[PDB]
Protein backbone atom coordinates (compact mmCIF):
# COMPACT_ATOMS: atom_id res chain seq x y z
CA UNK A 1 0.00 0.00 0.00
CA UNK A 2 0.89 3.40 -0.34
CA UNK A 3 2.36 5.08 2.88
CA UNK A 4 -0.36 7.95 2.28
CA UNK A 5 -1.11 9.92 5.47
CA UNK A 6 -4.28 11.77 3.86
CA UNK A 7 -4.85 11.81 0.29
CA UNK A 8 -2.18 14.04 -0.45
CA UNK A 9 0.65 13.48 1.95
CA UNK A 10 3.14 10.84 1.69
CA UNK A 11 5.27 9.90 4.16
CA UNK A 12 7.89 7.10 4.23
CA UNK A 13 10.82 5.97 6.55
CA UNK A 14 13.41 4.56 4.15
CA UNK A 15 16.01 1.72 4.86
CA UNK A 16 16.69 0.72 8.58
CA UNK A 17 19.65 3.05 9.50
CA UNK A 18 19.17 3.83 13.66
CA UNK A 19 18.95 7.35 14.92
CA UNK A 20 19.50 8.70 17.94
CA UNK A 21 17.00 11.69 18.92
CA UNK A 22 18.10 15.43 18.38
CA UNK A 23 19.64 15.38 15.35
CA UNK A 24 20.27 17.93 13.12
CA UNK A 25 18.61 16.67 9.47
CA UNK A 26 19.48 17.16 5.41
CA UNK A 27 16.55 18.08 4.03
CA UNK A 28 16.69 18.12 0.24
CA UNK A 29 14.21 18.93 -2.66
CA UNK A 30 14.52 15.97 -5.18
CA UNK A 31 13.03 17.52 -8.39
CA UNK A 32 15.70 19.99 -9.42
CA UNK A 33 18.10 18.95 -6.86
CA UNK A 34 19.00 15.23 -6.86
CA UNK A 35 16.82 14.68 -9.84
CA UNK A 36 17.09 16.70 -13.15
CA UNK A 37 14.16 18.77 -13.00
CA UNK A 38 11.30 18.02 -15.73
CA UNK A 39 7.55 19.13 -15.86
CA UNK A 40 6.05 15.81 -15.35
CA UNK A 41 8.18 13.26 -13.18
CA UNK A 42 5.73 10.41 -14.09
CA UNK A 43 8.00 8.23 -16.08
CA UNK A 44 10.70 6.31 -13.85
CA UNK A 45 12.86 5.73 -17.63
CA UNK A 46 13.45 9.62 -17.82
CA UNK A 47 15.32 10.15 -14.31
CA UNK A 48 18.75 11.35 -14.14
CA UNK A 49 20.76 11.63 -11.20
CA UNK A 50 21.99 15.66 -10.71
CA UNK A 51 26.31 14.36 -9.95
CA UNK A 52 26.62 17.42 -7.99
CA UNK A 53 23.84 16.71 -5.17
CA UNK A 54 25.89 13.46 -4.56
CA UNK A 55 28.92 14.60 -2.16
CA UNK A 56 26.28 16.30 -0.74
CA UNK A 57 24.42 12.99 0.22
CA UNK A 58 27.36 10.72 0.66
CA UNK A 59 29.08 13.42 3.30
CA UNK A 60 25.54 13.17 5.66
CA UNK A 61 25.26 9.44 4.88
CA UNK A 62 29.04 9.54 6.47
CA UNK A 63 28.30 11.68 9.57
CA UNK A 64 25.43 9.87 10.54
CA UNK A 65 23.09 12.61 9.55
CA UNK A 66 19.63 11.57 8.43
CA UNK A 67 19.10 12.12 4.55
CA UNK A 68 15.04 13.58 4.67
CA UNK A 69 13.97 14.06 1.01
CA UNK A 70 10.57 16.84 0.78
CA UNK A 71 9.23 16.97 -2.00
CA UNK A 72 5.77 19.11 -3.56
CA UNK A 73 4.25 16.53 -6.29
CA UNK A 74 1.51 18.83 -7.89
CA UNK A 75 1.24 17.04 -10.65
CA UNK A 76 -0.71 14.57 -8.72
CA UNK A 77 -3.50 17.36 -7.73
CA UNK A 78 -2.95 18.65 -11.60
CA UNK A 79 -4.10 14.73 -13.05
CA UNK A 80 -0.88 14.28 -14.85
CA UNK A 81 0.15 11.36 -12.70
CA UNK A 82 -0.90 9.65 -9.38
CA UNK A 83 0.54 7.90 -6.37
CA UNK A 84 1.62 4.76 -8.58
CA UNK A 85 3.95 7.07 -10.70
CA UNK A 86 5.59 8.74 -7.63
CA UNK A 87 6.00 5.33 -6.45
CA UNK A 88 7.61 3.77 -8.74
CA UNK A 89 9.61 7.19 -9.78
CA UNK A 90 10.34 7.38 -6.44
CA UNK A 91 11.88 4.43 -6.42
CA UNK A 92 13.98 4.56 -9.26
CA UNK A 93 15.65 7.67 -8.06
CA UNK A 94 16.20 5.97 -4.40
CA UNK A 95 18.22 2.91 -7.03
CA UNK A 96 20.34 4.96 -8.86
CA UNK A 97 21.31 6.41 -5.34
CA UNK A 98 21.88 3.17 -4.36
CA UNK A 99 24.12 2.57 -7.09
CA UNK A 100 26.17 5.74 -6.38
CA UNK A 101 26.44 4.08 -2.95
CA UNK A 102 24.46 6.88 -1.17
CA UNK A 103 20.92 6.73 0.12
CA UNK A 104 18.16 8.54 2.30
CA UNK A 105 16.55 7.68 5.59
CA UNK A 106 13.09 9.40 4.94
CA UNK A 107 10.80 10.64 1.81
CA UNK A 108 7.73 13.27 2.41
CA UNK A 109 5.88 14.23 -0.59
CA UNK A 110 2.55 16.84 -0.76
CA UNK A 111 0.95 16.73 -3.55
CA UNK A 112 -2.04 19.27 -3.12
CA UNK A 113 -2.03 22.37 -5.18
CA UNK A 114 -4.54 25.53 -5.52
CA UNK A 115 -4.34 24.73 -9.56
CA UNK A 116 -5.76 20.57 -9.32
CA UNK A 117 -8.76 19.50 -10.04
CA UNK A 118 -10.87 18.01 -7.68
CA UNK A 119 -10.12 17.28 -4.18
CA UNK A 120 -6.73 17.36 -4.33
CA UNK A 121 -7.13 21.07 -5.59
CA UNK A 122 -6.32 22.40 -1.81
CA UNK A 123 -4.75 25.49 -2.14
CA UNK A 124 -2.32 26.42 0.52
CA UNK A 125 -2.03 22.95 2.50
CA UNK A 126 0.48 23.22 5.64
CA UNK A 127 2.42 19.93 4.20
CA UNK A 128 2.79 22.07 0.98
CA UNK A 129 6.18 24.34 0.45
CA UNK A 130 6.69 27.13 0.98
CA UNK A 131 4.59 25.63 4.23
CA UNK A 132 7.02 24.25 6.40
CA UNK A 133 4.81 20.90 7.52
CA UNK A 134 6.97 18.41 5.67
CA UNK A 135 9.79 19.45 8.01
CA UNK A 136 7.92 19.91 10.84
CA UNK A 137 6.83 16.55 10.54
CA UNK A 138 9.38 14.55 9.79
CA UNK A 139 11.09 16.84 12.72
CA UNK A 140 8.63 14.57 15.56
CA UNK A 141 9.14 11.81 13.67
CA UNK A 142 12.80 12.00 14.11
CA UNK A 143 13.09 13.56 16.76
CA UNK A 144 15.18 16.25 14.68
CA UNK A 145 16.90 19.15 16.11
CA UNK A 146 15.30 21.55 13.48
CA UNK A 147 17.31 24.54 14.45
CA UNK A 148 20.49 23.63 13.37
CA UNK A 149 19.23 21.24 10.33
CA UNK A 150 20.10 22.41 6.68
CA UNK A 151 18.05 22.26 3.24
CA UNK A 152 19.20 22.49 -0.18
CA UNK A 153 16.47 22.87 -3.19
CA UNK A 154 16.32 24.58 -6.43
CA UNK A 155 13.26 26.91 -5.57
CA UNK A 156 12.61 29.59 -3.33
CA UNK A 157 9.94 27.57 -1.90
CA UNK A 158 12.38 25.72 -0.02
CA UNK A 159 14.55 28.21 1.38
CA UNK A 160 10.90 29.90 2.79
CA UNK A 161 10.10 26.54 4.10
CA UNK A 162 13.47 25.83 5.76
CA UNK A 163 13.13 29.48 7.50
CA UNK A 164 9.37 29.04 8.62
CA UNK A 165 10.55 25.62 10.33
CA UNK A 166 13.17 27.04 12.28
CA UNK A 167 16.21 26.14 10.36
CA UNK A 168 19.08 28.85 9.87
CA UNK A 169 20.68 28.21 6.59
CA UNK A 170 19.70 26.70 3.39
CA UNK A 171 21.38 26.35 -0.09
CA UNK A 172 19.71 27.22 -3.05
CA UNK A 173 20.94 25.42 -6.36
CA UNK A 174 21.90 27.79 -9.24
CA UNK A 175 20.82 30.58 -6.90
CA UNK A 176 22.10 33.64 -4.95
CA UNK A 177 22.75 34.40 -1.38
CA UNK A 178 20.66 36.30 0.76
CA UNK A 179 22.47 36.95 3.88
CA UNK A 180 20.40 37.82 6.68
CA UNK A 181 20.18 37.79 10.89
CA UNK A 182 18.14 34.45 11.51
CA UNK A 183 18.12 32.63 7.85
CA UNK A 184 21.00 32.94 5.38
CA UNK A 185 20.34 31.92 1.32
CA UNK A 186 23.54 30.53 0.78
CA UNK A 187 24.37 29.83 -3.15
CA UNK A 188 24.87 26.60 -4.63
CA UNK A 189 26.22 27.24 -8.15
CA UNK A 190 29.47 25.85 -8.62
CA UNK A 191 32.23 23.35 -6.26
CA UNK A 192 33.39 26.09 -3.98
CA UNK A 193 29.79 26.82 -3.17
CA UNK A 194 28.77 22.47 -2.96
CA UNK A 195 32.33 22.56 -0.11
CA UNK A 196 30.41 25.21 1.52
CA UNK A 197 27.68 22.95 1.88
CA UNK A 198 29.93 19.94 3.12
CA UNK A 199 31.77 22.03 5.61
CA UNK A 200 28.19 22.86 6.88
CA UNK A 201 26.97 19.09 7.32
CA UNK A 202 30.30 18.06 8.24
CA UNK A 203 30.00 19.81 11.20
CA UNK A 204 26.81 18.51 12.43
CA UNK A 205 28.54 15.28 12.42
CA UNK A 206 28.66 12.60 15.17
CA UNK A 207 31.66 12.15 17.75
CA UNK A 208 32.26 8.40 18.12
CA UNK A 209 34.67 9.28 21.03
Amino acid sequence: PHPLTEPGVWIERIGGRVFPPHLPALFLDRDGTINVDTDYPSDPAEIVLRPQMLPAIATANRAGIPVVVVTNQSGIARGYFGWSAFAAVNGRVLELLREEGVFVDMVLACAYHEAGVGPLAIPDHPMRKPNPGMLVEAGKRLALDLQRSLIVGDKLADMQAGKRAGLAQGWLVDGEAAVQPGFAIRPLRDSSELGDLLAAIETLGRDNR
